[PDB]
């Protein structure tokens, strides 16, 4: 296989769907990536992950750099080997956490909830984890922001592009065998994405993701600047939805051009209690789940919907069980999935706009 | 398969290996019982607990009463359907949690963590979980106890083996398809243990417990009192050795004549960082683990030490991590079912002597 090679197979209006060829596996997209936090997706053993479905997994660089640390990963032999997952990892680049402080042009220092992170720290960590798909370090842009703070941010972080560029090509192993992708940014504004964009492909990466949404804008927001903001990214490489989330969200999302998302929402919302299903979200902490013996959906094929029923997980949930998490995370990252793999047949199909409508008028029901 | 046969294939001295054989299944004896509360083995799915070699589980009667409820279990189906575990399953009687309150004759009552508790409720509640091997409902006997109170309290138990015996034989499907052990008291008194094997012995049951020990007496008493008490039990029926639990306790009971073992410490143990090795065991939250590649255990043939490091393990503990408790616990639980298999080969081998020497020169090095 090759370091990095996206094919479009389908399209349908923005949608398409395709293939990330890389050294540790094949991804299939519009894809869906699980979210390890400190070295695991919580409550689930890789071989569960991948039984799933999952092609590539997110791993949390801010988490891994307090605990169990950077340099100490790459010692034992890299994220890969520590944790038992063999296919591509994504690395996020650390300062998302960071704000969620001392910020300069440098890069940002912080206390541990004291270290430092900038575009070059940033890329190193991610070397020393091992990461296959290294994010450029960026500034976030909190939401609401002004025209004038949106526009300082944003240039800030296409200086950071830059530099993070040249800090994963200056390293041989990093640039000969993973693959680096650059953050739009800009907020809400047309000529300031217009602007990241831009600067972004004058930089050239292997991929683009759409920074800075999901931030409390909403969805007719969210989806009307990635209406604007998508066509502007190189067609030809994958576009990554950072930190989206909600089925609806995704399925939206992929309708203006996406083809890539990561969220902590089905693992979190395991353990809450909240399950997915094609008729929407349920709680199954909810006592009218008490005595029902039907598995959580009534169509999903993941294994928790075999074997066990909507009362047990119910009573697992209620009495703190760690089963409890293990069967909610199980089943939801499996539901999301499901949603992937039904919107990539979907588009291969030429039916992705019906298969939105119909999703659409069930799931909302 | 038969309601209930146990058959003794080996004898070396007081130790004996065998089988018994229910509906449900064969349990290999000397067996382990991995204990689920709350219709769970903590942090496995049944598939799992299955994997780690264990025949049977047991399950907490004064859990269950109170949550889910017995009545719910068995309107849902029983409780083998509910948790998905379709072998024997063997229920304590409630009793032991409830001191863990008026008491008399007719049984206690008392306030969840309003309910009662008697003998003849007890085996109901045993009867709607659908139990395979129930357990009579007895008085527990602190330690120390004087000799009259522990005479009193072994009377009254001897009262309520009784009244088990007659309410789970007017039970025709309970009757027909459940067995039933009765428990020995008399605390350390050796003529107390004697008139209460002779009670048991005289109503008769299919198997004989051995309660009232690991109570705090240390196992150079316990050891003293299984000398003789053991001895006075039926030698054709099983022996079960209540809430022990140490891999020492277990290896020096077998060698007293005991059959069957349950404890929470390999479950709840694995959670607080604590790991069984053959060497010992050890705590992998301590830092001298952080950077250390080997498996849990060396000779270890459970998934856990095939795929996973200490350091991962340490790594996971430290965070606070559910895939830490996961792997922990089943490690610690196929830890047991290893040293059950080589109780159960060397007494078939004659050469059991010899294991408990080797056993406790390594283990205690
Ligand atoms: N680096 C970075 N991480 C992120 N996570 C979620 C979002 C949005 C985001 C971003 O805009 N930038
Ligand atoms: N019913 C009962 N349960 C028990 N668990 C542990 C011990 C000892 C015990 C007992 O002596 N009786
Ligand atoms: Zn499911
Ligand atoms: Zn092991």
């Amino acid at each position: 296989r090759p370091r990095f090679s996206f094919s479009i197979a389908a399209r349908e209006g923005k949608a398409r769907t395709g293939t990330i060829e890389m050294k540790r596996g094949v991804i299939r997209t519009p894809a869906f990536m699980p979210v390890g936090t400190a070295a695991t997706v919580k409550a689930l053993k890789p071989e569960t992950v991948r039984a799933t479905g999952a092609d590539i997994i997110l791993g949390n660089t801010y988490h891994l750099m307090l605990r169990p640390g950077a340099e100490r990963i790459a010692k034992l032999g890299g994220l890969h080997s520590f944790m038992g997952w063999d296919r591509p990892i994504l690395t996020d680049s650390g300062g998302f956490q960071v704000m969620s402080t001392k910020q300069s042009e440098e890069g940002v220092t912080f206390k541990s909830h004291r270290h430092m992170l900038s575009p070059e720290r940033s890329i190193e960590i991610q070397h020393l984890l091992g990461s296959d798909i290294v994010m450029a370090f960026d500034e976030c842009t909190p939401y609401p922001a002004t025209p004038s703070r949106a526009a300082s941010s944003m240039e800030r972080s296409m200086r950071w592009a830059k530099r993070s560029r040249d800090a994963f090509d200056s390293r041989k192993e990093q640039a000969e065998n993973a693959a680096l992708f650059g953050i739009q940014q800009g907020s809400v504004f047309e000529n300031l994405r217009q602007q990241s964009a831009d600067a972004l492909a004058e930089i050239g990466f292997d991929g683009y993701a759409v920074g800075g949404l999901a931030g409390g804008e909403g969805q007719d927001e969210m989806f009307r600047v990635l209406d604007f903001s998508v066509p502007m990214l190189p067609d030809d490489k994958p576009h990554y939805l950072m930190g989206v989330g909600k089925p609806d969200d995704i399925v939206g999302a992929v309708e203006r051009g996406i083809d890539m998302f990561d969220c902590v929402l089905p693992t979190r919302s395991g353990r809450n209690g909240q399950a997915f299903t094609w008729d929407g979200p349920i709680n199954i902490r909810n006592a009218r789940f008490s005595e029902d013996l039907k598995p959580l959906d009534s169509e999903c094929h993941c294994a928790v919907c075999q074997k066990w029923s909507r009362a047990y997980i119910h009573h697992l949930i209620r009495a703190g069980e760690i089963l409890g998490a293990m069967l909610m995370t199980e089943h939801n990252i499996a539901f999301y999935q499901q949603l992937m793999q039904k919107i990539r047949d979907s588009i291969s199909e030429g039916r992705f706009s019906q298969f939105a409508q119909d999703f659409r008028a069930r799931y909302f029901a």
